[PDB]
């Protein structure tokens, strides 16, 4: 397991962000991609906002930021980019919903995005449930997500980087339970029944966020939103992201075809021309149901599902040839 030098979390300690950064990162759609240097302290700079500057010790969190950049691997999407990209999508929702969360809830979430795709391949779960590589031995279900935890408390495993220890073992248990359910609510096979039970107990009014199920299936939402959140951003930005996330598909769908085996089309570089009605089945089947009850549950995150209505409107101007 890679760790950082002495080198980078002193220089993390460092950084400071300027000004005009400050005011634009409050905003939903707001884009890291134009500030790679910056981005291990952006992350810094939102937990000390959301958190406080007395929440961690600044060395162990340095330390622990800068070791999570280095079990990001050079992937096309499943990246260190966005891996903050989903960290800064949750301080926006957090920032906005504030005191609906607990100081633990928002310490955990903001890491948890942070290390949700901790040492990505670029494979899905269906691959490595149908082919095997051992992780789908180790994990039946979940089964990246599963391994993405397990990388996450390694991390806080090694020396100096436990920002959790602190804590009180009672709120330190919490903490990596929080961290837990919120990284497996990342796998997408999870979502389409969150969201149905999320519906039912919202239209019906069952909905009660002191309820810890009721919570627990709040958060695994705005884990689903933040993990889709570049359907959020300025159209460019968002056709851009794009490319990069078909280019892991379709080299997914290379090896596949290596080893015998025919892809489906989403992973079928041949295919390159069903994308934007791939996106138009992906926007109408998940995220503008995502965003719709995120909205219907926390109101303030509107302007997340009106970028996801005006890029489903750009793909649908793609397809119709404009
Ligand atoms: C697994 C990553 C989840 C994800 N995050 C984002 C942020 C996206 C975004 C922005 N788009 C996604 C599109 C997908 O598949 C759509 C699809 C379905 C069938 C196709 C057939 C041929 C060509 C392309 C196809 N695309 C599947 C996952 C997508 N996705
Ligand atoms: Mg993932
Ligand atoms: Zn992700």
């Amino acid at each position: 397991m890679s760790i950082c030098t002495s080198e980078e979390w002193q220089g993390l300690m460092q950084f400071t962000l300027p000004v005009r950064l400050c005011k634009e990162i409050e905003l939903f759609h707001f884009d890291i991609g134009p500030f790679e240097n910056m981005w291990p302290g952006i992350f810094v700079y939102m937990v000390h906002r959301s958190c406080g500057t007395s929440c961690f010790e600044l060395e162990k969190l340095c330390r622990f930021i800068m070791s999570v950049k280095k079990n990001y691997r050079r992937v096309p999407y499943h990246n260190w980019k966005h891996a903050v990209t989903v960290a800064h999508c949750m301080y926006a929702i957090l920032q906005n919903n504030h005191t609906l969360f607990t100081d633990l809830e928002r310490k955990g979430l903001l890491i948890a995005c942070l290390c949700h795709d901790l040492d990505h391949r670029g494979f899905s779960n269906s691959y490595l449930q149908k082919f095997d590589h051992p992780l789908a031995a180790l994990y039946s279900t979940s089964t990246m997500e599963q391994h993405h935890f397990s990388q996450t408390v390694s991390i806080l495993q090694l020396e100096g980087h436990n920002i959790f220890s602190t804590l009180s073992s009672s709120e330190y248990e919490q903490v990596l339970e929080i961290i837990r359910k919120a990284i497996i609510a990342t796998d997408l096979a999870l979502y389409f029944g969150n969201r149905k039970q999320l519906e039912e107990m919202y239209q019906t009014g069952s909905l009660n966020l002191n309820n810890q199920s009721h919570r627990d299936r709040v958060i695994g939402l705005m884990m689903t939103a933040c993990d889709l959140c570049s359907v959020t951003k300025l159209w460019p930005v968002t056709k851009l992201t794009a490319n990069d996330i078909y280019a892991e598909f379709w080299a997914e769908g290379d090896e596949m075809k290596k080893l015998g085996i025919q892809p489906i089309p989403m992973m079928d570089r041949d295919k390159k021309d069903e994308v934007p009605q791939g996106q138009l089945g992906f926007y109408n089947a998940v995220a503008i149901p995502c965003y719709t009850t995120l909205t219907q549950i926390l109101p303030p995150t509107e302007p997340l599902l009106k970028a996801c209505r005006d890029n489903l409107s750009q793909w649908e101007k793609v397809i119709r040839g404009e």
